């Protein structure tokens, strides 16, 4: 009757009843026994997740901290292997049921469509795998059961989902085919994975203005959530050679975009796909051939344009030459001259007055053709446009200038 009424609080409306429904649960599991705690770890784990996927979206008083903390200590606690001094028939048999009951719920409920709670069992998984000194596939491989209809759409025609169920779904086949080992492949072969990578690919290959006719986008406020997490699940699929080249052509046209957040999105999903598929230079010319071929003039450049080709020189550090690094400081020394004129007329504010510059002077560090000669136009030009602006201590040219200096100290210093 205790543990009913007192995790039956996490059931309220209220939020401090949740968070004392929590603290009577952490209160519990610190206090009491083992052998009792397991046969209580499953109505726990529901009431202190029902708690979570309750409170999003609404104001709470560090609850959700709580409630993860406490998740935390009752998965280290009850899937800690018991030792010899303590292993019994009964103490045993109860922790393997608990421990597959809670495994059962939390595979279960990680393809939810709320993004908290199924990040906090993405967590909870890692961290009891890494408890329990094995992999989280063979720990989930008689548990896929739940996940045989849930990781394959089945060709249920995600475009009627919701958004949130979307996404939600999206992470779940990302987490699902990231493993040690793959639970679900992804073969490419069948009706249902063939309709489910083409969604994928029209998703984050369309174009917005035919994206939102879709009832089910119509309604969004941003829709970059669901382009991310469709390339996060299409850089999933690395282990297919006759269906690589759309993976690498949809990764670098999201790496190309005058977006900042899914600039930063679309480089990360690249460089996961890196880890298990390569790309030649070939193709990366080839692609980023729209990329280039537009610095000529150096007005064209911008915050969006610096930030790909420093994302593109992070992910490929022998792509680019000594003739794109002399560009580079002929554009600068431009952009220099144009910032001391703008200074010196002292008119307002704009959007290129500093960050271009400092992302310009960042490239260096991160392009290894940068040469030794390079330390000394880059110094000059500097120091005139410091004594043009006479500003020493605020000088935002000092970090990536001294990232650049430290490539070179012989030529520096001397």
């Amino acid at each position: 009757y205790i543990v009913e009424r007192l995790c039956a609080c996490c059931y309220e409306q209220a939020w401090y009843a949740k968070l004392g429904g929590v603290v009577s649960i952490k209160f519990l599991m610190e206090r009491l026994p083992l052998t009792w705690v397991l046969q209580n770890q499953q109505t726990f784990l529901k009431a202190l997740l029902f708690v979570m996927m309750d409170l999003t979206g609404e104001v709470s008083n560090g609850a959700v901290a709580m409630a993860k903390t406490t998740l935390e200590q009752l998965l280290m606690r009850c899937a800690t292997p018991l030792k010899d001094e303590e292993r019994a028939e009964e103490i045993v048999a109860a922790q393997e049921k608990s421990f597959h009951h809670v495994t059962h719920d939390l595979v279960r409920e990680v393809t939810s469509p709320n993004s908290t709670v199924r990040k906090q069992a993405m967590h909870s998984l890692q961290v009891l795998a890494q408890v329990t000194g094995k992999s989280v596939t063979v720990i989930m491989e008689p548990h896929k059961e739940v996940l045989q209809d849930m990781v394959p759409p089945k060709k249920h025609l995600l475009r009627h989902q919701p958004a949130n169920a979307q996404i939600g779904l999206m992470e779940g086949n990302t987490f699902c085919t990231t493993l040690q080992p793959r639970l679900f492949t992804m073969d490419l072969n069948v009706v249902e994975h063939k309709v489910f990578y083409t969604e994928l690919l029209n998703l984050c290959e369309a174009e917005d203005s035919a994206l939102t006719k879709l009832p089910c986008y119509k309604s969004l406020p941003s829709l970059v959530p669901l382009r991310i997490a469709a390339l996060n699940a299409l850089a999933a699929c690395n282990y297919l050679p006759q269906s690589r080249e759309k993976i690498i052509a949809a990764l670098f046209k999201a790496l190309n975009s005058t977006n900042s957040e899914l600039q930063e999105a679309g480089e990360a999903c690249m460089r996961k796909f890196l880890e298990g598929a390569t790309i030649e230079v070939d193709q990366i010319h080839t692609h980023m051939r729209p990329l280039l071929m537009m610095l000529g003039d150096y007005r064209s450049l911008t915050l969006n344009v610096v930030n790909r080709l420093t994302s593109v020189t992070r992910l490929f550090p022998n792509s680019f030459n000594d003739k794109f690094c002399d560009q580079m400081m002929q554009h600068l020394r431009k952009w220099m001259e144009v910032v001391v004129i703008t200074h010196k007329g002292g008119q307002r504010s704009d959007g290129n007055e500093m960050k271009i510059c400092s992302a310009i002077i960042n490239l260096f560090h991160l392009i290894p053709a940068a040469p030794q000669t390079l330390v000394k136009p880059l110094l000059e030009v500097v120091m005139k446009t410091e004594r043009a602006m006479l500003i020493e201590a605020g000088s935002p040219f000092r970090e990536p200038l001294i990232k650049f200096l430290t490539r070179h100290p012989s030529q520096t210093v001397e």
